[PDB]
């Protein structure tokens, strides 16, 4: 076989749900760890596409890690392809059967969670990658990212 091993990680990321309001995301952000230098082994909080931003700019920006390849940063969520292929869907109402046109919104809904997957995807990749790092994984920043269970915008 060819095959990557984990075992017993120390400090596991990922994106469980979100949320979309007119097109603005809430992400769950849990974490599973076994490290001391948290205040909790497992822990949930709502971060937003700028939090990720802040994330990779201060991570970026700090002199010790010039040398280090940082991870990409998650793409902002942009929904304007869903979005404005349902508001053609809608001037085309007229022209369809009421269960054509109750299909094609059906359809159009999965065209928007499959955008919206692949965001969460973008998003949940970027904090994987910075819990894999060595380095990385251990900024102060990242764990405030983690775990302060305020508005992290203010
Ligand atoms: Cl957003």
């Amino acid at each position: 076989v060819s095959v990557d091993l984990n075992v017993d990680p120390s400090l596991q990321i990922d994106i469980p749900d979100a949320l979309s309001e007119r097109d603005k995301v809430k992400f769950t952000v849990h974490t599973k760890t076994t490290l001391p230098t948290f205040q909790s082994p497992e822990f949930s909080v709502t971060r937003q596409h700028e939090d990720f931003v802040w994330l990779h700019d201060t991570l970026t920006e700090t002199t010790d890690y010039a040398g280090l390849i940082i991870p990409p940063a998650p793409t902002k969520p942009d929904f304007d392809g869903p979005r404005e292929k349902m508001q053609k869907l809608g001037e085309g109402e007229g022209s369809m059967t009421k269960e054509e046109f109750a299909k094609m919104k059906q359809e159009l809904e999965a065209e928007y969670l499959a955008v919206f997957k692949k965001t969460v995807s973008s998003h949940e990749v970027f904090l994987q990658r910075l819990s894999s790092h060595p380095v990385l994984s251990k900024d102060r920043n990242f764990h405030v990212f983690l775990e302060y269970d305020q508005d992290l915008s203010v």
